[PDB]
């Protein structure tokens, strides 16, 4: 009965629900006055003026490190695993404290950072990346992480929009067995970033005469050794920005999504205890770069705020072989695996031969995030990896949500449906609206746009320097609710099914076809292992269905077409399928269908996709 | 007591014994009148006019497919395993039915084949080879299979003697990791086959501009897709030829051994139930090409007639490594392994390191066929592979016998002797005759020529187009009996020991030395792993013993000589041993000693053997 | 209570203790009159005139082979393992007898060796090396083994000093996967050995036109085949030399340490039964070349005298991979592993990944010999290899001691201390003396020079041809006792700790710093895996501490320095650490610190060490 009460308590009485959790899970410097700013029009937390734990003061880094060093100093906080097998090591909580303290002082004294500044972070998945981020919040600064792979052009714009006067990177990065010049990329970018005063560089490889030029550049080791190991934290208000995270999804100048401190931290805590049923002696492993909210909230914040161990792997699922991912899971007794479908799709390709010897009884929970997960792949995940006896939480949420939106509970929710994300998390009032006829709440089993009626604490507060794009994008499209950008439907039993962003929905003769269903049914064919249905500027017929299929010399298309009508319908069967080797994806994993749309196709994926359509 | 009765019932009262089994195991279109044509001179089935189930009508393909598709449509019929590991797949009985039906129609409508025509088959061990053969009998045609390795010169003669107006092959064949141009070989051959009207080609690799020329050549896929999936069978008389199989053993124009339909099919059924104790849920694996009776009767007919699953592996025991044979046995839970000694001789060389991890508790029976099996190799087979707790049937029989001649019963016969084939199968009256003084039946423990007193149903009926060679070869050498061509002896306890074809017996001073005993004792020495004793045009001394030994710089011969006298005798010890790297063998496995005789040595084996004798 | 009595019995009443064991463990031809020659000055066995089992007659080879062939002829004596995996084989005791008998006759009749001659042996670890040695004692000859790796210059001098008129070698030696020209090395050496009459060569590889020239050179196989398989032994007096073993340690013309027959043989027997608790059905594996006493006493004499099986491996611990050492231990069910720390140091580097699958429950005892063994390496040895449930005897002894000096008993001694060798063996009266103020016996817990008060039977009797060096080296430095050359100390509980040869002790301001403690503490750091502290001609300060550290770009030295003071003291922390890739070691394993001293650095190790000091 837990979920039924706890969720209603969080919806009709958030003050009591979150007020209590807020004092429970976090250590405060100054108690908060009010829990949230309501919507006077008789309502829950206001969307326009969303704000939680008013006048309250606390410190992220203090909650992620200090309190645990002063309790379980000898317990491990970070468990690292290099790109190469035996190159790992752990960092106790006591030592992380020391490290984050020398770095906090490096920032204040060597670089001149103050409370409120934007610190840009361009690093790979190594411990120093993590302590860097904690060092930034320890001093009341706001970190802005950029994927350690993005072009120097991407780096520049993000720093310029971010107001970042300083930067933090490495000299090079060995990924999946491939070195990557980051310091190089940093310099090309700084040829156009006027406000960059300093650049802290953590030599990871011992560079091949990599640039380093004046008092601008500083050495991580050189500077660290200068400061004591303990440094006092900087209290900040509950509603002061914790960080910024430039989301790089759709077209249009990247958005600097801004998150609160308390509110965001409480969500990461609530989701750890309920969603993953995390304890203190756990070993959480989130296979996602610090480049996206996944890595922010589940490979750094959630785990460290809770006080358990979080695993940092700077490598790839295929390096040095597909058994690698599972080799590091059984030696570290990882109790929490959390990865994206793309990865779970490539591992399922290599064959359960690499999973053979692995007993991996160390796991207790599995999780999926990033995009829809087909049923056969969910089953495969549930049986091969999970040895079918351990939960699987397919977590629905966004960079803006901060934390899980709708997800199954590792324990609270007894049942589970392979393509569903089960139920809305606590505080989230998920409803399905009619995309056409206003913001009408669809009650009976039906498909429509997903939204939340009231705001919650972990909800992003704005978009860096322009609260206008924020409103138009998230609150103006469907006045009164929050616009997720995705389509969904609740089955007879209430479960929620994510249809895959109704922005890529192909409307054939007024039918609106969501991608989730059509593509999953495709990939779920021995002939394929990945599918992507899109569209293009179409005059007549309204809009046709074209599928870019990728196999694992004739009439091979027709089959995949007659199978679409076999279970989905004849008005869903594509008018043309294109055979491609792969699909244009983001470092995150998501498939860029807007690229398949825009034009029928600049990475190598482009050209090959520029030809696989002409003929 | 089973064997004692059942065998006597089948000898003194075959009418009742086989008449009953005949109605039990096979589905008939029109009941047979008489069981067999006796020998009026008071006797069992006549040899000269051998004929069973008179006036009866049935259909092979119907008995191998239909009846089982209409009972257990979802059960697997063929389990394939490509030359490369994970390239396998299964064919249910329902689907095999569909396939064999489209192909039957391809033969009738696209190629013009009629009931009675000879269809030549030149294919590798792939499913299509199997459905092709079934397609041929479904329409009352007679299939003539030729080894997918034989020269184009071999192909031509076999087709010309066979009267084959059509052919069936692939474009190329990847064997043991080596592609083989078959379509090439087919074309060189058809430059001399005047009566070849059509050629059906199943593109297996997607050829590198392989020939295909006029309405003569037809595509398997192109043609198949044209016909419905169900096609009616063609009833044929019990005594109408099922197939022809050109035996390529001794010198002299290859013989087109012709087998009946009913009679041959009943033998394959009797031998499955008793010899292998096969059920319905079994997975039978016969490691022998469709090129010889072994593959006809135990990798196609026996298994499919019984209704279980038969495994089709188109690869080699050494590819991609010696563990391969056992890798496919444990995943498919093969319950019946049946292979030849040559293979069991090369696997025993690699060391029980490849058999280590393998539990292979899926097996229930082991079998040996092809040639004599030494004791140490039988033991090795019995202990390493069999984990000594599962039977081993060393099956004695020929292309002419159709089915097992003398063999141990997987259950019926409680004891077993490593170099013996135990007892004569039901219906077979095996006796040992004196090679010199007439057809005298030797009763007491002694060695002599093997023969059968009366005929049985699975006995070949003739030799294509010349019943004269048939008589001289099989029935005239020892009037009244059937001349096996081998030597044997029954021990005190009755077991029968095959001496290895008394046609290669070296008679030293009137002693007649069979090869079985002398060679087994040789190979059974750590210094060797294969031996071949023969002879040559010898004037004085009568005939000497020369052994071509192959190891796994002096006085190394003498040893192997003093060891021959140690257990066999000083008049058996060879006068000269030749050290060769290997021996001239047939695609079947048998060692060609008549080549070592003929001349002291055209494949590479020739030249090297042309020198290893001069010096 | 066993050890307490047995040891006191052997000290205050050796006549009864050893007299009884002497008749028990050895078969005599003529009983011995007196047990030992005492020191008239009221004492135990005299040092100056040490002699045991007077007037007694026996035969080594008879005690190592014969008696066991005439009891358990079918039991295995030698279990060989080539450098390449599956190239092994065993030699029963019956066959070893035959072999040692044909070789004894080869020596007498083909080469002219007589009782008393010195036979030089230059061979690798192959059976023939072992039978050669036994063949030599069988005829009353004295064998002088030289490492199959030493230069031809080393071979010459050892033969010249040895008086060796004959030699025994192979043509080449495949070691660790590297062929080694020995016959080559033998010939260069014999260009200066005037008294060499013959050279017996056992062709191991079948040479690439390797030299062999006149009646001087003889073939092992050619000669062996000439003699019967049984040949009578030659009785020799208890005190007649068994062998000579040129120790190649410190500087100065190599010493030909001469051992008795009976006395040495009894020690090897006593040490097997008590130290290793050996039985008859055991499989002893001593990983040490026949080049040093270890191989003499524990890979030949001890095992063969006892009547069990001894394993002969002619390969390297790293070939063909680090799992090799353990691969041969589980297949042969080795019950006794005995190796040197250098090896145990390189195997511990590869990671317990090669030890994973290995169950190796066949072991019953582990042993360490050669040099001090750090605690972490002892633990690693005790837990990974021993699966912590099997004893570990860190055996202290020298080439001169013949057999164990102070060691733990596989069973008799219940406790064990990782860096201790426990207690003095029976007959050995170990005491700690003051290096400065005379031969004062230190009683209370303190550090000093190790010595033995009375002699024992296995004690070397002299140094070939110059009993003068013998006295000055072993009995004159500390009159009355035996000078081991090492430093030690007994802890509160009596255990003895070897400090590492007080000849390499760095005396900083009158402190005398033994290497054992300082280096073990160093290597016991994740940053290193091998350490070597030495010194050099130092005027002021007295003598500084310089450590040559080898890792598994600044302030890396300081750490290892602050750690030295952390547990040992600030007056032990080195004044300078040198970073080298490896250390100059002897084929035995011992680290040559006198080379690091002599000069701050001819094998490749020299040059690199000649530079790693200048800068
Ligand atoms: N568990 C999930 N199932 C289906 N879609 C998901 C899931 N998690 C995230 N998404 C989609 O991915 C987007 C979030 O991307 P991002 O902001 O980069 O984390 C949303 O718009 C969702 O539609
Ligand atoms: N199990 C067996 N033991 C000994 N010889 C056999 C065995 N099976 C077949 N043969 C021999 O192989 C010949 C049959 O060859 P084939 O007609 O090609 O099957 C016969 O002449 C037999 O002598
Ligand atoms: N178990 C041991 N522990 C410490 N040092 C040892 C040990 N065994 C032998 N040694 C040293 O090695 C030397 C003997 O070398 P060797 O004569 O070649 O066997 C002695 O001087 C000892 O100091």
């Amino acid at each position: 009965q837990d979920y039924q009460r706890l969720h209603k308590e969080s919806i009709e009485d958030p003050a009591k629900f979150f007020g209590s959790k807020a004092t429970q899970f976090l250590n405060w410097s100054k108690p908060f006055d009010k829990v949230f700013i309501p919507d006077p029009k008789t309502g829950r937390p206001s969307f326009q003026n969303n704000a939680w734990f008013l006048n309250g003061q606390l410190n992220a880094c203090y909650n992620c490190v200090d309190r645990h060093a002063l309790k379980t100093p000898n317990k491990k906080a970070i468990i690292f695993e290099g790109d190469e097998p035996g190159q790992g090591y752990s960092i106790t909580y006591k030592e992380l404290l020391e490290e984050v303290c020398q770095v906090a002082q490096v920032l204040t004294y060597s670089m001149g950072v103050r409370k409120g500044d934007t610190v840009a972070v361009y690093m790979p998945m190594v411990p120093e990346a993590i302590i860097t981020l904690l060092a930034i919040s320890r001093i009341g600064a706001i970190h802005s992480v950029v994927f350690a792979g993005f072009s120097s052009n991407s780096l520049r714009d993000r720093i310029n929009d971010g107001d970042s006067k300083v930067v933090i990177t490495t000299d090079e990065s060995n990924r999946g067995g491939k070195v990557i010049e980051t310091k190089r990329i940093v310099d090309d970018a700084l040829r156009e970033t006027p406000g960059v005063r300093h650049v802290l560089v953590y030599r990871k490889t011992n560079n091949p005469s990599v640039a380093f030029h004046a008092p601008r550049d500083l050495d991580w080791a050189t500077e660290k050794k200068k400061y004591k190991t303990y440094y006092p934290c900087t209290p900040v208000d509950s509603e002061d920005p914790l960080f910024l995270l430039y989301t790089s999804g759709s077209t249009g100048a990247p958005k600097g999504v801004q998150h609160s401190t308390a509110g965001y931290l409480l969500g990461a805590l609530l989701t750890m205890r309920y969603t993953f049923d995390t304890h203190q002696e756990d070993v959480f492993f989130t296979a996602g770069d610090i480049g996206w909210i996944t890595g922010h909230t589940y490979v750094v914040y959630g785990p460290l705020l809770y006080g358990c161990a979080t695993l940092v792997f700077e490598g790839t699922p295929a390096y040095p072989n597909y058994s690698r991912y599972w080799d590091i899971i059984d030696e570290h007794k990882v109790t929490q695996f959390y990865v994206a479908p793309t990865a779970l799709r490539l591992l399922k390709r290599a064959g359960d031969s690499y999973i053979e010897n692995h007993s991996l009884k160390s796991l207790r929970c599995l999780g999926s995030v990033g995009e829809p997960i087909a049923a056969e792949v969910w089953e495969w995940y549930s049986e091969k990896i999970g040895k079918n006896e351990i939960p699987i939480v397919d977590t629905y949420w966004q960079t803006e949500s901060g934390s899980h939106l709708v997800t199954p509970l590792a324990g609270g929710v007894t049942p589970m449906k392979p393509g569903s994300a089960s139920f809305p998390f606590f505080g989230i009032d998920a409803v399905v609206l009619d995309p056409n006829t206003g913001e009408e709440l669809n009650t009976s089993h039906a498909e429509g746009v997903l939204a939340v009626k009231a705001a919650w604490p972990s909800f992003a507060r704005t978009i860096w320097k322009n609260h206008d794009r924020y409103l138009d994008t998230y609150l103006n499209p469907y006045p009164g609710y929050y616009f997720t950008g995705d389509g969904a439907a609740k089955d007879k039993d209430g479960y929620i099914w994510i249809l895959g962003r109704v922005d890529d929905v192909v409307n054939v003769s007024g039918h609106r076809l969501s991608t989730a269903e059509i593509e999953a049914a495709i990939i779920e064919d021995p002939i394929v292992a990945e599918c992507a249905v899109v569209g293009f500027n179409d005059d007549l017929t309204g809009q046709a269905v074209a599928a870019f299929v990728v196999l694992k010399l004739q009439d091979i298309k027709k089959h995949l077409v007659f199978t679409v009508r076999k279970d989905i319908g004849p008005f869903a069967a594509p008018k043309l399928i294109i055979l491609v080797d792969d699909l244009p994806k983001t470092r995150s994993g998501k498939i860029m269908r807007r690229i398949l749309r825009k034009i029928l196709a600049n990475p190598g994926i482009v050209r090959h996709l520029i030809d696989s359509v002409k003929l």
